[PDB]
């Protein structure tokens, strides 16, 4: 049995870099349509991500982007079952701004939020602000979000903290109300510093699917976070990201990969700078008929230590319609759905 969630597209054209792909604006009501329908067929969680400069080119890929904790709350306000998760990027929040939100949107979405921490990697989201601590950061960048969890964990713990260190320091901060719920920590750490943060602090780690149609390719990546959480004695399992493009046929599903391929736009492309495409930043990739798409993630949920995947999608709102009509009913790890 596994977990499904949504990565919602917080960000303009999703996670393709395509003239060929679908066009749009991340809006509320986009966001709005796809959580609720997520929430319909049963997925358990939505995830935005937080993405401060884009890539520009033709598509203007993530030049339009909207903030994740905001979206996460008014999306929390429109829902009723589903798991909400926001994006801190802890470089541009105070952390007792953070407990307090999260606080928040406990008390909007009724004990459904969570909370995924990033330390981020791309100098000029922060360079261009003013705010990039200096090259130092990628070396003691988990250092940093080690000392900003012990402050989160002392808020939503007790409504106080008196935390000590290198990066902050808490004279009796306050923060209450409490969460109704233990609050959920996500992370999203390849390396080992990465693995080795989420072993202590986090309820799952979220890792890169690898390949197109090598569904368990990945394996190697959960079996070292594996092996991370023994290091702790704690139960952090791995949620896996792919993109799926599902048609009638195999065939029909392959067309529109290729479609997308043959666009790509190779300026935005540059900026960013059977295999994987820089189309979709070399993403997790199943090409599939609803049926092969669904035996190919049926093989994920095999994978030592895969507890879920995150999806995206090449239409969300189509793409979570068949999902939810044609490759969920076909999945044995999705058996126990009503
Ligand atoms: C599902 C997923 C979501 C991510 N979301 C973000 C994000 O919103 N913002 C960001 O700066 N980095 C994000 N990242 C980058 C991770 O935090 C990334 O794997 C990490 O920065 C690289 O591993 P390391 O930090 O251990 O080297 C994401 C990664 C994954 C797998
Ligand atoms: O940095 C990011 C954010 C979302 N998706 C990715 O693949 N990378």
């Amino acid at each position: 049995m596994m977990k499904i969630g949504v990565f919602v597209p917080i960000g303009n054209n999703g996670w393709l870099i395509s003239t060929h792909a679908p066009q749009y604006m991340p809006t509320f009501e986009l966001n709005k349509a796809i959580v609720q329908k997520a929430e319909h067929y049963h997925f358990d969680f939505a995830l935005s991500m937080i993405k401060l400069r884009g890539f520009g080119g033709k598509t203007e890929f993530w030049d339009h982007n909207l903030e994740s904790f905001t979206l996460m709350a008014g999306l929390a306000a429109v829902t009723s079952r589903i798991q909400i998760y926001a994006t801190a990027a802890t470089l541009t929040l105070p952390p007792a701004i953070v407990a307090r939100m999260a606080a928040t949107i406990d008390s909007i979405s009724g004990g459904r939020f969570g909370v995924n921490l990033v330390t981020g990697w791309q100098k000029p989201e922060y360079e261009q602000m003013g705010i990039w601590p200096g090259d130092d950061y990628f070396s003691r960048r988990y250092d940093y979000l080690t000392e900003y969890v012990q402050v989160l964990r002392d808020l939503w713990g007790t409504g106080k903290s008196d935390f000590k260190g290198d990066f902050f320091t808490m004279n009796d901060c306050r923060v209450s109300p409490q969460p109704s719920v233990p609050m959920k920590v996500i992370c999203a750490g390849q390396s080992d510093a990465g693995m080795a943060f989420s072993a202590r602090y986090a309820d799952f780690n979220f890792c890169f699917g690898k390949g197109v149609n090598t569904p368990t390719a990945f394996a190697p990546t959960a079996a070292r976070m594996k092996q991370a959480a023994e290091q702790t004695g704690r139960d952090v399992g791995s949620y896996v990201l792919f993109m799926v493009i599902a048609d009638e046929t195999d065939d029909a599903a392959r067309a529109k990969w290729e479609h997308y391929k043959a666009g790509a736009d190779e300026e935005a492309l540059s900026w960013l700078t059977d295999p994987t495409s820089a189309v979709n930043i070399n993403m997790g990739t199943l090409v599939g008929s609803y049926a092969s798409v669904a035996r190919m993630l049926d093989e994920v949920a095999s994978v030592p230590g895969a507890e879920g995947v995150l999806l995206t999608f090449d239409d969300f709102l189509s793409g979570i319609e068949t999902f939810g009509e044609r490759i969920q009913p076909l999945m044995q790890c999705r058996a126990h759905l009503p």
